[PDB]
């Protein structure tokens, strides 16, 4: 409901504009932010539950959505440069075209599905701006909580569930309790997956699975189990979360910007309070070029490469794009030795 959102029909047909995109890596997010109020992700997420048509599967009816999705978003802090609802709306999307790479056709049961965009939607919600590292160098009352584990993380879930009991927030009010109880099991593995901290386990058993890897006639992927699901599943919220360096080099950079001036922003918080600054936290002692380099290389490369040899080729273009915007920043290093 195009009013819910208090767009007019200028920008209502601007962002129609954009969302014939919404199935494809891409999508301008930052345009749909544009043209919706800045409610890039409640925007988003509704095209997406529309094109999927969960609302109607689960019966949600777009008023609980909408309310529920508008707070959800609002959870999300405009203030913090790169972990606010444009990232999550990013990833939700991003997720969105995942799921339906041919290699994954009929892979997935709807509420699978609901699972992993919802996830990806509620993954970084009150999101502060620093790292679970700087909440428990500062005893936040957060990481008490948590017992410094998966801090952060642990929040965003505690968040995104908890927001459904506001006022006609209940989006899985329909769900039987067992498709509940499956899907809230499914939503914190993901979300507690996005922790870099578990990157390297998450590569790795997923290399595991890359090796027993099981195909059909047609070449589309055979996951019977739930394990197994589950594992891409959380791999490919995962991927999207660090799908920045794969898109458009247009978008990579704005996303770069925006990280890098959320480190400079916790940078300064270390500063502010007499703490030793992080390392990449301090602009000028940062390589931007360098550091994006790095962190392709022995992460985001690493782990597109694994992505697109469980589905190949769907994720092609993805690596040659990744690839590309590697050997950019590589030539962008400031002209050294000197
Ligand atoms: N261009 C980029 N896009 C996403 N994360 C990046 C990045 N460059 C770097 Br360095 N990173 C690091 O990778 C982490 C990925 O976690 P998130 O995507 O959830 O933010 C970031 O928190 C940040 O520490
Ligand atoms: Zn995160
Ligand atoms: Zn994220």
């Amino acid at each position: 409901s195009i009013s819910r959102f208090g767009v007019n029909t200028e920008n209502e047909d601007h962002l129609a504009k954009e969302l014939e995109d919404l199935n494809k890596w891409g999508l301008n997010i930052f345009n749909v932010a544009g043209y919706s109020h800045n409610r890039p992700l409640t925007c988003i997420m509704y095209a997406i539950f529309q094109e999927r048509d969960l609302l109607k599967t689960f019966r949600i009816s777009s008023d609980t959505f909408i309310t529920y999705m508008m707070t959800l978003e609002d959870h999300y802090h405009s203030d913090v440069a790169y972990h606010n609802s444009l990232h999550a709306a990013d990833v939700a999307q991003s997720t969105h075209v995942l799921l339906s790479t041919p290699a994954l056709d009929a892979v997935f049961t709807d509420l699978e599905i609901l699972a992993a965009i919802f996830a990806a939607a509620i993954h970084d919600v009150d999101h502060p701006g620093v790292s679970n590292q700087f909440l428990i160098n500062t005893n936040s009352e957060l990481a008490l909580m948590y017992n410094d584990e998966s801090v952060l993380e642990n929040h965003h879930l505690a968040v995104g569930f908890k927001l459904l009991q506001e006022e006609h927030c209940d989006i899985f009010m329909n769900l039987t309790k067992k498709q509940r109880q499956t899907l809230r099991k499914m939503v914190i593995d993901m979300v507690l997956a996005t922790d870099m901290s578990k990157h390297m386990s998450l590569l790795a058993d997923l290399k595991t699975m890359v090796e027993t890897k099981k195909v059909t006639s047609s070449g589309v992927l055979l996951l019977d189990n739930y394990t197994d699901r589950i594992q891409v599943l959380r791999n490919m919220v995962h991927c999207a979360d660090l799908s920045n360096p794969t898109k458009s080099l247009e978008l990579y950079r704005q996303w770069t910007d925006r990280i890098m001036e959320e480190f400079f922003q916790q940078g300064d918080k270390e500063r502010e309070r007499g703490m030793e600054i992080s390392p990449m936290c301090d602009k000028h002692t940062a390589s931007v070029e360098k550091s994006q380099v790095g962190f392709i290389d022995y992460i985001v490369h690493p782990l597109w490469e694994t992505w697109a040899d469980l589905v190949q080729p769907d994720a092609q273009d993805i690596l040659d794009t990744l690839e590309d915007n590697r050997n950019w920043y590589q030539s962008m290093i400031p002209q050294a030795p000197a």
